[PDB]
């Protein structure tokens, strides 16, 4: 599944590196990303679909560090955008405008501006208002601008029973061209709204509206010759007859969530009558999703300890109730002691902030035997310096 | 104007040209020279909180500590402390904030269950007022620091309020087994600990007597057993000099609530004992507001897509900087992030139209300090008005820094 297991030595590893001399050399926090982990996941995505034409549009805001795009940019991967700065970051990481998609309900006039300047390769348009916008600004430009639009399955887009109206409105504005359709279908209901959505693709086709891509977004879909999940095998199956459909797929955490580790060290161990507490040196500011949702994600040792295990709850150094990263936990600890959180690879530093004035940590590649340090540590003093005092 | 309009609030107040005013000065105009989303803070509202607390307590000898992390800006910190205002910090960065604001690190208090050394060796540096301990190890390693500069740390207990498992026997439980401080019992053993250890100095006792949901009667008489432990101390050599009650006992709009009073009757018989609160909120949330701009109206259930995401803003009144006459539709508004989280406010009765400027109140406290760079988007300005004037105090994030750290692989 991953490449961050246990080794002969007792201690864990991430492929050919100890996460322990990371440690040591970085300093914790710490998030390891493994580059085998994103290409594995990544082609096992690309090789599911066969021949039938396709493109991974990797979702840049689960993990947008600039070696884990330029990762997936050498493999040639698309990606899917939600504002000008995601759209900055590809291209920074050697990643392909013409493999690009811009997803978001908000998009302003200078971020349209700046993808078309780009050439992407389609806007996914949300409303009516923003269709208009995007029309104003690529009659400005004096170009075309390639549109999809986001329909919701019949049961946040457009619904399916205005979708031929706002297509029609598109195909009659005259800086738009209409080449695709998203549809975020990722059972029953999914096959359901699958053909439905094949039925609309047909009737515009004879009112001469084309649409030349699919975009069923994310959450799918891997089976391990890696195979396809029964959702993706049902839409295959009816996009033989259905051509030359380009099928776009939108992965993100399925790509990055396991590819990464969050590396934390236990400050103090302190117990109450009923309960046990490790206070860790990782908080919210690092580390939001245990504390903004409600993930669970797995913390293991990276030297397991002999004996009895206590249970634990994993709470951060600041002064919050939601700073915490696990509760309920049995592990055998020792002040000092380092762990690792699992499947901390996506929506983890993407979500970092300065809050209690914390620098962000340090992101590290690891790469067999070699590690590449991928994002610097902040340095504390820069986290005010576009700050001032009072004249009075 | 001697009809210039106020809140009891804030700041903020529409005027006699039918728009929004930060004292002084036209919000709509700060928008237009510094972009949106805007964080724009009052001065005199900082001002007027902060004293409306500091004046509540009367002739009692207290520091007021404010919690920097609520809004730790070096311009609200600045003006917080040109008041003489203390404030209760969680770790170096913010210790290293109020040093850059002007702040005084005697009126310093370090509050955290996990400090570090080396924050703990910047804090003894500095001078700070008292490191307030949560825990019998951090007590261990704050003496391993002072130890090691051979010099005595200034120390407070945070220790769990005597709350009786008799009558309030779920607050009991839970109090007991929280993460937070010691339990009661356990007071007067860490503090002969703390006694035994010749590079500690026993200066305070931090016990949240308020923070918990509970009656006048109960407060009262754990209040009173809080004192005859600080007294017991003090017989047994232990010489408590200050106690720091945290956040939460505020102010009635300006009186101190009866909780604040009780208290004050008890302490104002001896008179030994410096009183700490630790305000956040109180003091900076309706000091600022977030100001925002309308995208796209989209009906479907009616949603305006705003520019500010929860990025800028994830924890509200929202009015409008030009209210619109007509008949107000119901609204939903929303940011531009593709998250169903991102959102600032459910179901508002708003007369709208496309590049409306909306003004979100309550935003001067958890808005900018918990900020991030989410979809990768740059932060935003803040700004401060001060009558008719208007002082920058943070710039807009310029957006290629934003991976100005970053790499890519090797090639
Ligand atoms: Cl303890």
């Amino acid at each position: 599944m991953d490449y961050f297991n246990y080794q002969e030595d007792g201690q864990l590893w991430a492929e050919q590196v100890p996460l322990a001399d990371l440690a040591n050399q970085y300093g914790t926090p710490l998030y390891v990303y493994s580059r085998a982990t994103l290409e594995r996941h990544w082609h096992a995505f690309d090789k599911s679909v066969g021949d039938y034409p396709h493109l991974i549009c990797y979702a840049v805001k689960a993990n947008s560090n600039l070696g884990v795009l330029n990762t997936l940019a050498r493999l040639g991967s698309g990606f899917d955008i939600v504002s000008v700065g995601e759209l900055e970051r590809v291209l920074a990481a050697g990643g392909d405008p013409s493999k690009v998609v811009f997803s978001g309900v908000g998009k302003t006039e200078a971020e349209m501006k700046r993808a078309l300047q780009l050439k992407i390769k389609c806007f996914n348009v949300e409303s009516e208002p923003e269709l208009q916008r995007l029309n104003k600004v690529a009659g400005e430009l004096g170009v075309k601008a390639p549109i999809s639009l986001r329909i919701n399955p019949d049961v946040f887009g457009i619904t399916f029973d205005r979708a031929a109206q706002v297509y029609r409105l598109a195909h009659s504005l005259p800086n738009l061209d209409v080449h695709g359709i998203d549809c975020h279908i990722g059972l029953a209901p999914f096959i359901d709204a699958t053909d439905r959505l094949l039925a609309l693709i047909d009737s515009l086709k004879a009112e001469g509206i084309h649409i030349r891509h699919l975009d069923v977004g994310g959450g799918l879909g891997v089976v391990y010759p890696p195979q396809p999940s029964e959702y993706a095998k049902a839409l295959l199956d009816r996009l033989e007859r259905h051509r030359d459909l380009e099928l776009i797929f939108e992965p993100g955490r399925a790509i990055a969530a396991n590819a990464g580790v969050l590396v934390t060290k236990v400050e103090f161990l302190k117990h109450t009558e009923h309960k046990n507490f490790a206070i860790i040196d990782a908080a919210m500011n690092d580390l939001i999703r245990p504390a903004l949702y409600q993930a669970w994600q797995d913390i293991i040792p990276l030297r397991p300890r002999q004996g009895e295990a206590q249970t634990y709850d994993l709470v951060g150094p600041v002064c919050e109730t939601s700073d915490f990263l696990g509760k309920d936990r049995d592990l055998v600890l020792q002040e000092g002691d380092l762990l690792a959180v699992r499947s901390s690879g996506a929506y983890g530093f993407t979500m970092s902030s300065n809050y209690n004035t914390r620098p962000r940590v340090a992101e590290v590649m690891v790469d067999g035997n070699k590690t590449y340090l991928v994002r610097q540590r902040e340095e504390l003093s820069s986290l005010w310096a576009l700050e001032s005092v009072l004249p009075e």
